[PDB]
């Protein structure tokens, strides 16, 4: 019944790809606030 399954380390790359893809979009907005402060 899929006894004692482990998620290996391919899945943890997809797990780690989530945190990086947000931390880009974290930083992408922080640039965007500056460039409309720069238009201000």
């Amino acid at each position: 019944k899929k006894n004692s399954y482990s998620y290996g380390w391919s899945f943890y790359f997809g797990a780690l790809s989530f945190i990086i893809a947000e931390m880009v979009g974290v930083l992408a907005v922080h640039m965007f606030i500056d460039r409309h402060k720069q238009l201000t």
